C-alpha cells in the first residue's frame, strides 16, 4: 500500500532503518556511497489486516507476506511489530539511564594536600555516559574526637554518609523511576575508605572512580587487562592470622610482625606492585573477585579474626569495604600506619560481629 | 552544511532520540503533536573557529560524515557547544559510537516473545539494595524478550528493631505469597493465561528459595542475575559452567544436612555448631566465588547437578533436610524451584543470624 | 563595597531574582520606569559570611545597616537567611516540574465509537494548567461483559485493569524531589463503570479530573463560575428501601425509581437547574463531592441498610462519587442504571461496599 | 524588532534563570559542571503575523521589549511552542507566564520564618494509591517562611497482608513509628540541631496517626499540616472561623466509657454499642460533619482546645480505659495523639472500621503512659 513522503520519514525513524522481520540495515546503500532510494529499498505496510501501526520491511521479507488487494497483510504482525519498536525505544532511551549522583569523599588531609573538584569527576562521569542533574556531594570525614576513631566515631561516619546518600537516591527519574547511579571517588586513609565502602555496599547501580596521579580522575587505560593476583597461603600454626595486601607496594614483613607478633602471613599481591595499577574499573572488579575467593579460603581455615595490613590504591580500599556487607560477617581487624608512632601499623578499625 | 540526505540518515540511525540524554525528538508529549525538534550537531565544527575546532581537519570531508554528526536535543546541543573543554571530541565520539551500537543491537535482535519482568529485593542488608528496572528490561531485550509494562518490583519490608524476627518472616511470606500473586493477577489478560516470567532476585536466601518454590510450577521461567561487576548483563555467555562436586553424607542416624558451598566455602564447624551430629552432604564448586553466575547455563548446571542429589538424599531418610547455603541469589531461586513438586520432603532453611554472632539458625520451613 | 566582576553581578542578580534578600524590595524598578539599570548602584553584592553562591544581594539601605569591613565582608553572619532565601527561590523556579503527570482516558466501547476522545484533547487541556505529560497517554476501554454480564468478577477485573495501568502514576517518579507524577483523568462511559474508575483512582494523591463537555470539549467552560447550590430533600421516614436520587444533569422521574424499587423512600440531591453543561470548572466537581459526602453521612446515620443510587449526573461527577467511597469505612451502595434492552428501566448494576 | 540586551537581562532576573515551562535550571550545566546561560528569551506573540501565534492586529513594534510577552525558556521548550502554536495558544502561555512570575515574587518577599524538618507519614491500607507529594509540603512550609536543609522524612507503612490489618500489621505500624521514624530523626540530627521543629502531614490509619502524634508530642514547635481532597496541602480558607465543637456527656454508670468523635462524619451510635456492649457514650461533634472541614490551622487548634477540656472531664469518670470511636480528619488524629504524650495519661483503646468484619468497629491499638 502507498504512503506519502512524510509518513515514510516517521516509519524510517521509529524503526532506526532496519527491517523489522530480519534486522537488515536498510541504510546500507548510503554507507556504500550510493544514493538513498527510500521507496525502493524498503516497503511500508500496516502490521494488521496511524504511523504507530506501520512496519518497515525490506523487499525480501515484504514479498513473503500475504497481502490483500489494498496492500494490507492477511496475517496479524502487530505482536512482532510492537515488540520491535519496544526494543528500539529501550535502546534509544538508554542515555537517561545514566542519571547519577557525584560523590567525592576525602579526609581533611587530602582535602588540603590534594583537593578533588567536582568538575574533575563530572568530566570523567560525562565521558562514561553518567549525567549529574544537581550539585555534586563533596564531604570530608569528621575530624576525630578525644576518644579517637572508636566505634561511635565510625558509626557516625556511616550514618552521615548513608544519610546524604539515601536523600539523593530519592531523586528517582528517567524512563522507569529508577534511583540514580552513585558515582563515587575516595581519597582518604585506608580505614576511612573501607568505611565508605561499608556505607555504599555493592548491590546497587554504583560506579567507583579513581584519582590517578598522572591522569587524575580519567582512567589511564581502558584497554589494559587486570593483573594476575598472586596468593601466598599462610603457614600452618597458631599465631594470629594476618592478611597482607601488597598491591600499591610490597608490605615489609617486619612491619607486620612488629605490630602483630607471631603473625602467620597470607599475602595477596600483583606481579609488579605499583601506585598506578588502577588502569581501569575492571582492575577494581578483578581485585574484589580474587580477594573474596581467598577470604573464603582463609575463613574456612579459622574462626578467628583476620588482621589486615594493606598497601592498596584508594579505589581498591573502598571495594574491599563494600565486599564485606553481606549478611554473613567475619571479624576483620584493619591496621594502618600511625604517622604519630613512626609509621607503625596499629589497629584502627573493626568490621564484623 | 550537511545535506538533506545525511540529516535523514542521522535521524534514522539514532531512532530519533537525543544521543546524550535519550529524550524523544519525534514527538511533543506535553501537547501531543508529532514534531521533529532535534538538531543534527557537528562534533568537529564546519569552521575551525567553532567549539572543538582544530587546524588539521578537512572540513569539506566531515560535513556529510555521519561519524561526526549527532542527533541532539536543542539543550544538549547548546551545552556541548558552550563547553568544548567539558565535552571533548574523543568523549563525544565514543558516546556517539556507543549509542549507535546499542540501537544496532536492538534492531538486529531476533524476537523471543513476551515475559513479565519481576524484581524481588529485600532490605535486610546494612546498605542500599536496589535492582534498577532498566537493567532487567535491557537484559531481557538482549535475549529478544519484551514486556507490556516495566513489570513487578517487590521490596520486602525492612527488619524492625528486633532484627529478622517472627514478624519479619511473616512479612516476607506475605510479600512472596500474597503481594506478588496480586501483582500477577492484575496482569492477567494483558499477558494472557500462562505468561513467561523474567525474574531476578536479591533478597534473603530463604526468601528467594520460597520465591522459587511458589513460581516453580510456572513454565517459561527465565532467571536473570544481579552481578556485582556486570549488574544484570550476563558476564560471559561463552563461559563454561563449573563442575559441581557432591560429597555424599556419612552413614548414621544424626540429622541430615545439605551444605551448598557455591559463593563461598561453608565452614563445617558452623554447620555442626548449629546442628550437632549433622550428617553433612555437600555440593560445591572447585573455586567458590561470588562472581560465578557467568551465564544462565551455570544456573541450569546447578539445578541439573542438584535435581538428582535431592532424590538421593530424600531416599535416605524420611526426616527433614537441613539446608546451609552460601549461594548466589539466582541459585537460591533455582533451588526453591526444585522443591515445587519434584521433591516434596520438608526442608529447614538455616541462615546467618546477625543477632547470634553470625551463627546459623533456622528460618523458614519449605514443605509440600 | 564588595567589588563585582560585572559577570558575578549577573549571576547574583539572577539567583536572587533581583530582590533585596533582607527587605524583599524588587530592585528592577528603574527598568519598569523605562530607564536604564544601574545594577551596581541600586544594589550592593555582599558575602553572607564574615564562590558566588555565598554572595547576597542587598539594597543600599540594607547594605549600610549591615556593618561591613573595609572591602565589604560583613560583621554578623547572615549565612542562614541567605541560604533560606535561595532555597525559597529555587522551590518557586522549579515549580513547573511539579506538573509531571500521566494522561488517562477511560471510555466505554460505545462512547469510544460515537464520541472518541483523542489524547491530544486531554494533553492540550493539561498543558494549559501546567500539567505536562512526558510519555504516551493511557487510553483504555472497559472490557465488554461476558455471558455472566457485569457481575462482581467483571467489576473486580475492571478495577484490576485500571489499577494496573495506574502503576505508572505510582512508579515513574521524577522532578526535583522524586515525587510520583500527577494523574490527569477523563472518563466517558456509563455511570456504574465511571464509579468503578473513581473507586480505582481514589482521592488521596495528586490527581486532577477533567470533563468532556459537549460544547467546550476538554476545556473548562468557565473558570470563574460559582458552583450551584446542591439542594437536598430528606427521605420520608419509613421502612422502605432508601433511595438516593441525584438530579444533576436532569430531573430523574420519580416513577421510574419506584417502578424499579417498590416502596422506595426517596432522598434527593439536585441543583436548581439540572443541566448537561453544569460542570463549568473543577471546583464544581469538588463542591458536588463536599455536598454529597455531607448528605451520605446524614443518610447512613438514618439507617444501616443499603442506599440505592439512581443518578443523573455528568460523567466527571460519577468518577468523583466513586472516588469518595474509598475510605476504610464502607457502607453498602447499590447503583442502578437504565437498561436499554428493557425499555430504559433502572436496574441494579453495581454493588459497592461490604 | 529584536529584543535588546537590557530586556533579556531583566527576563533572566525575573525568572531566577529557570525555564518557565519545565523548571529546569538554565544558569548551570550539571553534567559537565560549567556555569552557562543555556536559556532563550522566547516571544509569546511574534513580530510577524505569520509566525506562531501571529495576529494581524498585533503591534509588533510595541511588544518586542514587553516582558509580559517574553518568557525564559530552555531551548527545547521554545522549539516545541513555536512548532505547535495551536497546542500552545497565547492565553495559555500568558497565564502560565504570569503564574510563574508571581511565585518568584512571593518567594522573594516571604520573610524568613526559620527551619523545620519535613515529615510525611502515609499508610497503604486503602485500596487506592495514597501518596502525599514532597513538593506540596515543602511549598506549604515555604509559604509560612519555613525552609529545610533537605526534603525531609517520608515514611510509608507496609500494606496489609492477606489477613487484613492483623497483629502483624499493627506491629509493623508500631515499628514504623517508634523505630523507623526515630532512627531517621536521629540520623538527621546534626544538620538541624537539638530541638528542631517538625512540619508534619499525615494520611494513614487513624490509630497510627494517634500513635504518631503521641510519639512526637514531646517535641516543641510542631507545625501541623493537612492533606485536603480539594486543596492538597494548601489551606482551603485562612479566614474561615472554626466551627462549634458540640459535646454531649456520658450517662452515669459502670459500663465502659466511649468517646465518639463525629467530625468527618456522623458516627452511628448503633455501631459503637454493637462493638462495645453497655457503652456509656460521650460525643464530640460539629454541626455539619464533613471531610472538608479542615479549612486552616486554627480549625485544628480549636479542635485541640475543645478536646483537651473533654478528655479532662471524661478521665475523671471511669476506672477502665476510654474507648475511642473516631471519624476525624488525619490532621486531627495527630493532634489528638499529641494530647496523650503527657497531658492525658489514661489508657485509650482505639477502635477502627474493620473491612474484614463488614465495617464493624474493632479494637486496634492501645495507647497509654
Ligand atoms: N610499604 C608501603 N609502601 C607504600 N605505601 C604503603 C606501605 N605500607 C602501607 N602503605 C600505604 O598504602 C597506601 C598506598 O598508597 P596509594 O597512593 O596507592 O593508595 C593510598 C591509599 O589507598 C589511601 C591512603 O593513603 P596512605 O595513608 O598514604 O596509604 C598508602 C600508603 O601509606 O589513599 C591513597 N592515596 C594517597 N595519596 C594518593 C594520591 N596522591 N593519589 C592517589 N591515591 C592516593
Ligand atoms: N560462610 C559464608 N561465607 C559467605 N557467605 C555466606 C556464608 N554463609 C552464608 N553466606 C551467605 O551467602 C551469600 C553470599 O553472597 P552472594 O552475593 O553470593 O549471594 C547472596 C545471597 O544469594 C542473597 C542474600 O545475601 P546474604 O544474605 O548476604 O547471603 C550471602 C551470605 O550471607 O543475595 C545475594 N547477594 C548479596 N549481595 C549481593 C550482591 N551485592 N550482588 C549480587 N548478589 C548478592
Ligand atoms: N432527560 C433525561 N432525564 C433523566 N435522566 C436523563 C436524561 N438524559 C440523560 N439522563 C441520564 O442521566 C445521565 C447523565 O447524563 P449526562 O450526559 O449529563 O452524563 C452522562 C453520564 O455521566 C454518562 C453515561 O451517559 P448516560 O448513560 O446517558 O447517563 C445519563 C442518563 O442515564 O456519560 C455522560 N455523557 C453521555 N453523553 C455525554 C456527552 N455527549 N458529553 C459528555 N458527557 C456525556
Ligand atoms: N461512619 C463513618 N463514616 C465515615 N468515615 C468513618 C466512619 N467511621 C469511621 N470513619 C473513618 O473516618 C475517616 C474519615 O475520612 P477522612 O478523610 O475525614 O479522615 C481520614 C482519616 O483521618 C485517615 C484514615 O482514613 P480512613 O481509615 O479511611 O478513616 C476514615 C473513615 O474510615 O486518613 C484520612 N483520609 C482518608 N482519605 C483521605 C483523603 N483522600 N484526603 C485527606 N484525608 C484522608
Ligand atoms: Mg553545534
Ligand atoms: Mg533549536
Ligand atoms: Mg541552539
Ligand atoms: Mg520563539
Ligand atoms: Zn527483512
Ligand atoms: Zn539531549
Ligand atoms: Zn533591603
Ligand atoms: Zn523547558
Amino acid at each position: 500500500f502507498n504512503t506519502n513522503d512524510e509518513t515514510k520519514r516517521i516509519v524510517w525513524t521509529q524503526t532506526a532503518g532496519h527491517c523489522e522481520l530480519c534486522g537488515t540495515d536498510l541504510t546500507f546503500d548510503y554507507r556504500a556511497g550510493k544514493p538513498m532510494k527510500w521507496g525502493e529499498v524498503a516497503h511500508i505496510l500496516p502490521a494488521s489486516p496511524d504511523t504507530a501501526n506501520l512496519m518497515l520491511l525490506c523487499p525480501g521479507c515484504h514479498d513473503k507476506i500475504d497481502r490483500d488487494a489494498d496492500g494490507y497483510p492477511e496475517n496479524d504482525l502487530s505482536g512482532l511489530h510492537q515488540a520491535y519498536l519496544e526494543r528500539i525505544r529501550l535502546a534509544a532511551t538508554t542515555p537517561d539511564g545514566g542519571r547519577a549522583i557525584p560523590l567525592i569523599v576525602q579526609s581533611q588531609h587530602f582535602q588540603t594536600i590534594n583537593d578533588i573538584p567536582v568538575r574533575d569527576l563530572l568530566t570523567a562521569m560525562s565521558a562514561e555516559g553518567l549525567t549529574a542533574f544537581d550539585q555534586g556531594i563533596k564531604i570530608a570525614f569528621a575530624a576525630p574526637g578525644p576518644r579517637g576513631r572508636d566505634t561511635t566515631y565510625w558509626q557516625n561516619v556511616k550514618d552521615s554518609v548513608q544519610y546524604e546518600l539515601e536523600q539523593q537516591l530519592k531523586r528517582r527519574g528517567g524512563t522507569y523511576g529508577d534511583s540514580p547511579a552513585l558515582a563515587v571517588v575516595g581519597l582518604a586513609d585506608i580505614p576511612a575508605l573501607m568505611m565508605l565502602g561499608q556505607s555504599i555496599g555493592d548491590r546497587s547501580k554504583r560506579l567507583i572512580f579513581s584519582f590517578h596521579r598522572e591522569h587524575l580522575l580519567r582512567w589511564p587505560d581502558q584497554s589494559a587487562e587486570p593483573p594476575s593476583f598472586l596468593f601466598t597461603p599462610p603457614p600452618n600454626g597458631d599465631g594470629p592470622l594476618a592478611l597482607v595486601l601488597s598491591i600499591s607496594a610490597q608490605v615489609p614483613v617486619r612491619d607486620v610482625t612488629d605490630a602483630l607478633p607471631g603473625a602467620r602471613i597470607a599475602e595477596l599481591s600483583i606481579p609488579e606492585p605499583s601506585y598506578a595499577m588502577v588502569q581501569n574499573r575492571r582492575v577494581i572488579h578483578a581485585f574484589r573477585d580474587a580477594l573474596q575467593i581467598r577470604l573464603s579460603q582463609l575463613e574456612a581455615l579459622t574462626p578467628d579474626p583476620i588482621h589486615v595490613f594493606a598497601a592498596i590504591p584508594a579505589a581498591l580500599a573502598i571495594e574491599f569495604g563494600a565486599l564485606l556487607t553481606t549478611q554473613h560477617q567475619h571479624t576483620y581487624l584493619i591496621f594502618d600506619r600511625d604517622k604519630e608512632n613512626q609509621d607503625r601499623f596499629t589497629q584502627t578499625l573493626q568490621l564484623g560481629p
